[PDB]
């Protein structure tokens, strides 16, 4: 059972297709239109069914050309309001009908961010973008909002004619809107069955530049050139991903670089991955995020977690493939470096949560828990650690990539649980079952805390980071003189980032050490967002008042939650900046992304 959804489950009925016809009204900040669901009964004598909704206004529900009775249940917090529809004729098993629902969204849709012209690059036009994962699609349209159900879709979207609509689907043409010549209608087709969390829409002043045989980059005009360069390795990553996962089935792989308030580094919307402009480091150094979202084209979008309790299946396998792509491009030592960094992030998460916390388990129970609140690095890095351990247990990366490809083939177009995975693992490695029975399954899958076994990691690229961080940590006042810009001479941006991650784990350091570090390394000049993030964190946690405006500026001028949440939390923890931190949140709150606003508020214990 999907405890995050109020809709009829897949055992009762299944949505096969959605046809969406809607109009984007920037004046009212509403999407208005009709969602036509092709629904297949899985039961004999089926007479009603229930859909998820959230802050939607339902005008009517039409079946066989007649309006039918429906009822909106009481709101259940972040789950929204269940919508029961009374079918006019009882359905037999496997019978399909079409239900057309006329609806309109709320300007406060938690799926959507509506941006004024000032919040964009061009300053002339507004902009809208969606973010449905995990359970926000119900805030756009009535659906069975669960990844246990996969459906194809088509859509016709009317927007002001000077703007462009894109969706997680193949572009199917554009025309003037017959009902309003100030508007265009953009059409879309997604022929591959997907979970509804993968439905996505952007509307804005978008331009495109081709960067590979199946990839355009889309953004506002002022970011197109830089994005084309930043993401030029995209085709080479697709090719390696295909080698590891099997055929890329989705047609196009385009990229959309969103405005800075986009709450995530990336989102694997099929045919059109969304990314944060905070990837635009200028040197392609943050391109692992592209490798990662590309990997979802197999692990997540093709093989999908059946409920959100099993999210690690999505994320852990994806981080596993991500790291192989980057290992192919840059070497096995680099794969190990990033693998070990991830174990470090898992250390941080488990320390933050506490080693007995329920959300340090690999498989969790999200009953009564808002997924946006439970979200962390655990499913990512504890999932990846399990896979990496198993790789090492079962004979190495070549052997384990064999399993990964077979696993993708086996479960393509399906939604599965941890036991499905484990079951196939045992079937695939049936000649190594005695070895598999040596794994402590209950601990890995179901216990809180760090995993029972740490994998083995090559240290080559990590050693210099640890060495420098330990120099700083053990330095006394009289040792500060020995530090110099030449310390960084042979470190890549990745190593500079890991140096800062190591040092941040021991924060605070003495204020004089941090001032010296700015003195000799000039980290204030680094605009790499990962590096700047950790640096400002280290500065604020070490109580350097100079870094306060820098941390505030970064927290507000972009809204990637990975950066914005810990910066606000750090600033609220520092007595000198606490009052400014809450005031600044209060001031920005109305124009923030709705999920980010909610989480930062809880973080800060404000409103
Ligand atoms: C390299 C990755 C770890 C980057 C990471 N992005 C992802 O994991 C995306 O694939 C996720 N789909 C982001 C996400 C997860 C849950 C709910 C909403 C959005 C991110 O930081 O955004
Ligand atoms: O969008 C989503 C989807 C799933 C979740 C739940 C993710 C999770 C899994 C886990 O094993 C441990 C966690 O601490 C958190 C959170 C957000
Ligand atoms: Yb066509
Ligand atoms: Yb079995
Ligand atoms: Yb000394
Ligand atoms: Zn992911």
């Amino acid at each position: 059972v999907d405890t995050c959804s109020l809709a009829s489950p897949a055992s009762v009925c299944r949505t096969k297709h959605l046809h969406l016809r809607c109009s984007v009204d920037f004046t009212r900040r509403t999407l208005t239109g009709t969602a036509a669901l092709t629904v297949q009964s899985q039961e004999d004598n089926l007479r009603s069914l229930v859909l998820d909704t959230k802050d939607l206004t339902i005008e009517k529900v039409v079946i066989n050309g007649q309006e039918v009775k429906y009822a909106l249940g009481e709101r259940q917090s972040y789950k929204g309001s269940p919508m029961e529809i009374s079918l006019p004729i009882a359905l037999s098993k496997n019978q399909e009908i079409v239900i057309e629902i006329s609806f309109e969204t709320s300007p406060k849709s938690s799926a959507l961010q509506w941006l004024t012209p000032e919040q964009t690059s061009g300053k002339e036009h507004p902009y809208l973008f969606s973010q449905c994962q995990a359970i926000h699609c119900r805030a756009i349209l009535p659906c069975q909002d669960t990844p246990s159900v996969k459906l194809t879709y088509t859509a016709e979207v009317s927007v002001p004619k000077e703007l462009v609509a894109l969706m997680s689907a193949i572009r199917d043409g554009e025309t003037p809107d017959p009902e309003d010549p100030s508007r265009k209608i953009y059409k879309f087709i997604q022929k591959v069955p997907i979970p509804c969390y993968l439905i996505a829409l952007v509307v804005g002043a978008l331009e495109s530049r081709q960067i590979g045989p199946r990839t355009l980059v889309w953004s506002e005009k002022e970011q197109v050139e830089k994005s084309a360069y930043e993401f030029s390795e995209t085709e080479s990553m697709l090719k390696i991903a295909e080698d590891l996962g099997g055929p890329y089935v989705w047609g196009q792989y385009d990229l959309l670089v969103l405005p800075p308030s986009f709450p995530y580094g990336g989102m694997e919307n099929p045919c059109l991955t969304f990314v944060t402009p905070t990837l635009l480091a200028g040197d392609k150094s943050l391109s692992n995020v592209i490798a990662h979202e590309i990997s979802h084209s197999w692990t997540g979008n093709l093989v999908t977690n059946k409920t959100w309790d099993h999210f690690w299946l999505n994320e852990g396998h994806t981080v596993y493939l991500e790291r192989h792509i980057c290992g192919r491009l840059f070497g096995e030592k680099f794969r190990h470096f990033n693998a070990l960094g991830g174990w470090g992030e898992l250390q941080n998460s488990v320390k933050t949560f506490g080693e007995t916390h329920p959300f340090t388990k690999l498989v969790v129970d999200l009953t009564d828990i808002d997924p946006d609140v439970a979200y962390s690095s655990v499913p990512y890095e504890k999932g990846f650690a399990l896979l990496f351990y198993l790789e090492q247990l079962l004979g190495g990366p070549e052997i384990f990539l064999g399993f990964l490809k077979a696993y993708v083939e086996k479960f393509s177009y399906k939604s599965i649980t941890t036991d499905d995975w484990k079951d196939f693992l045992y079937s695939y490695f049936k000649d190594k079952v005695d070895v598999l029975n040596q794994v402590d399954w209950n601990a890995w899958l179901y216990s809180p805390g760090l995993p029972p076994i740490k994998p083995n990691y090559d240290m080559t690229l990590t050693n210099a980071c640890i060495a420098l961080s330990q120099r700083w940590i053990t330095a006394k006042e009289d040792d500060l003189n020995s530090f110099n810009a030449t310390d960084l001479k042979d470190l890549s941006s990745h190593q500079l980032n890991e140096f800062l991650a190591q040092t941040l784990q021991r924060a605070p350091l003495p204020l004089g050490h941090i001032k010296r570090m700015q003195e000799v390394y000039n980290f204030n000049a680094i605009n790499n967002s990962e590096i700047r993030f950790r640096w400002l964190r280290l500065c604020i946690q070490s109580k350097w008042e100079d870094a306060i405006p820098l941390a505030l500026k970064m927290a507000t001028e972009q809204g990637r939650m990975k950066f914005t949440r810990p910066l606000f939390k750090d600033l609220a923890a520092f007595d000198k900046s606490h009052d400014q931190a809450v005031r600044t949140y209060q001031e920005h709150k109305a124009s923030m992304h709705p999920v980010t606003a909610m989480l930062v508020g809880k973080d800060l214990k404000v409103d």
